[PDB]
This record gives structure tokens, C-alpha cells and sequence, in this order.
């Protein structure tokens, strides 16, 4: 499948694209503000994700830091990247079906627009201002706004047990962003594609 990853932010941002254990595609690259950058992801991808990261600095063999979103300090992300991070994820090639959603279970740092490029489903968007709303406690120094479970690492946020309720923090991830999971029990608010669909994720969609 085919992803056009497009930074409409007045700033720089550095894509990442991983399924947890290998990069996707190169894995990472700079986005300036309106580049688009498109990549080949294997058909039967469980658990892909891609994210923004914010500030970053990376030397010549692609090693730095970002303010948000790092993934263990690498520009050609493999593992997942450090929250804050709005996430796109997706499950492709699952029994003939695509399966795509807008994450803030793990924080907000850039807004973000997911859709398909080819028929048959309906795009996510989560594109409120969280970073400017974020409540006193979850507002991350870096910039961006951490989930609950992130800063409190207790097991009412972090849904440990199996079994957990929304909460005041999450209560307003939902209130921003109604189509993004606020908690990890959360009514889904999954996409159900035709298989083998493509799609473009959109950097500050709005503004």
C-alpha cells in the first residue's frame, strides 16, 4: 500500500513510520513545511503507526534528539517513538479489510489528518488546538500534551488490569477529538477499508 505523508505545519516536522520491532519504508525523514514524502508499506502490516516529531537535531549518520517523538534517538525510526504523539494507526490486508484510526492514547503533539486515497471509507481527523487546551499537569515542557498514563503510571490510566473507566484527562482528549481514542477502552472509532486500500496522512490539516 501507499501512503502520502504530507507536513502542512508552518514548521518543520520529521515523519516516522514503524511497526514496532522494523521501520517502515526508510523509516523517518524531514518534512519541511508543504513537502510530501510517499511510502511503500508491505501489504499484511499488523500495527503500523506513523507520527510527527517535533525539534529536532540529527547529525550526519542520523543520529540526535527530538522534543517529541524520539525514537530512541534515530532519524530512520524502529521501535515507536517516545510520547507526546498523535498516531495514525493502521492494520492492513486483515481478512480482505483495512482498519485505520487517529490514536491520542498516547498523547497529542502535532494535529493530523487520515484519510484514504481510494474509495470506499470515510478519513479521521483529530485538528483541535490539545498543545494550547492541555491541562496544567499534561502539558509536556517539550512541547505537547501527555496522556494520563504517561505522567501517572497508575492502573486506572494505563488500563493495566483489563478494566478501566474514562477519566477527567482522557474526558477531554475525547471532547477536543471525538474521532481519536482517548483511552485504551475507548468505543473504537476504527475505519473499515476495502483491502488494500492507500491513504495520505496530513500534518496541521486545518491551519
Amino acid at each position: 500500500a501507499t501512503f502520502e505523508i504530507v507536513n502542512r505545519c508552518s514548521y518543520t516536522v520529521w515523519a516516522a513510520a514503524s511497526k514496532g520491532d522494523a521501520a517502515l519504508d526508510a523509516g523517518g525523514r524531514q518534512l519541511n513545511s508543504g513537502e510530501s514524502w510517499t511510502i511503500n508499506v508491505e501489504p499484511g502490516t499488523n500495527g503500523g503507526k506513523i507520527w510527527a516529531r517535533t525539534d529536532c537535531y540529527f547529525d550526519d549518520s542520523g543520529s540526535g534528539i527530538c522534543k517529541t517523538g524520539d525514537c530512541g534517538g534515530l532519524l530512520r525510526c524502529k521501535r515507536f517513538g517516545r510520547p507526546p504523539t498523535t498516531l495514525a494507526e493502521f492494520s492492513l490486508n486483515q481478512y480482505g479489510k483495512d482498519y485505520i484510526d487517529i490514536s491520542n492514547i498516547k498523547g497529542f503533539n502535532v494535529p493530523m489528518n487520515f484519510s484514504p486515497t481510494t474509495r470506499g471509507c470515510r478519513g479521521v481527523r483529530c485538528a483541535a488546538d490539545i498543545v494550547g487546551q492541555c491541562p496544567a499537569k499534561l502539558k509536556a515542557p517539550g512541547g505537547g500534551c501527555n496522556d494520563a498514563c504517561t505522567v501517572f503510571q497508575t492502573s486506572e490510566y494505563c488500563c493495566t488490569t483489563g478494566k478501566c473507566g474514562p477519566t477527567e484527562y482522557s474526558r477531554f482528549f475525547k471532547r477536543l477529538c471525538p474521532d481519536a481514542f482517548s483511552y485504551v477502552l475507548d468505543k473504537p472509532t476504527t475505519v473499515t477499508c476495502p483491502g488494500s486500500s492507500n491513504y495520505r496522512v496530513t500534518f496541521c490539516p486545518t491551519a
